[PDB]
């Protein structure tokens, strides 16, 4: 599993559970070309994106989209969506976990990269 | 001052100084246009990006250029940037300060609005 993402609710003390998101890659003509999507599940995980051999060298982009996920617990939040852009794999492959964790005004990102 | 962005440095206890940043609006089309930019000053932040007749209601990004910071620093980041995306709405006077607090695999972002 090369790349996951893992979300948390920091007002809850939860995972962030139905979180939607999508993976773009930057494309040659340096276009945002869709790459992967998924939900996060009951542990806030989002596994199963992309395969070492689809996971190629380039820029990435996920976009978590937290604006849904505060509006369904009747909370109106400041972003649109949290964003997380980064260069993959640039010294060969890595494991990657994306992680975000939400408040309604606030986030933050980290990332663990193994290899 | 409708809109102030204000960036610290977690690896030196620090403002991020000279950190460079653009600011888009979103158009009709979905494309993102340039609205504003600057560069942090030694206080780390950035004023006078807009005046109030021109920050209309709509969908902004900031996009905050901390792969640069990092490298001028000699530091190896994760992110090529980091993004904040968000709806400005009219909800009587409104000022808003967007912070970002950066270290090399992680930032955090936070809104500050006030009347
Ligand atoms: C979304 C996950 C997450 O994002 C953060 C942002 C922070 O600033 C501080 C902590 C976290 C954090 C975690 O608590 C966490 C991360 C992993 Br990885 C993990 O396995 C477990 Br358990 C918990
Ligand atoms: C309480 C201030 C604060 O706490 C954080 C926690 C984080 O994880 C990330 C960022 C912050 C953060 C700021 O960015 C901030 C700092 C100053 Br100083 C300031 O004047 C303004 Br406005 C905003």
């Amino acid at each position: 599993c090369p790349l996951m993402v893992k979300v948390l609710d920091a007002v809850r003390g939860s995972p962030a559970i139905n979180v939607a998101m999508h993976v773009f890659r930057k494309a040659a003509d340096d276009t945002w070309e869709p790459f992967a999507s998924g939900k996060t599940s009951e542990s806030g995980e989002l596994h199963g994106l992309t395969t070492e051999e689809e996971f190629v060298e380039g820029i990435y982009k996920v976009e978590i989209d937290t604006k849904s996920y505060w509006k369904a617990l009747g909370i109106s939040p400041f972003h649109e969506h949290a964003e997380v852009v980064f260069t993959a794999n640039d010294s060969g492959p890595r494991r990657y976990t994306i992680a975000a964790l939400l408040s309604p005004y606030s986030y933050s990102t980290t990332a663990v990269v193994t290899n």
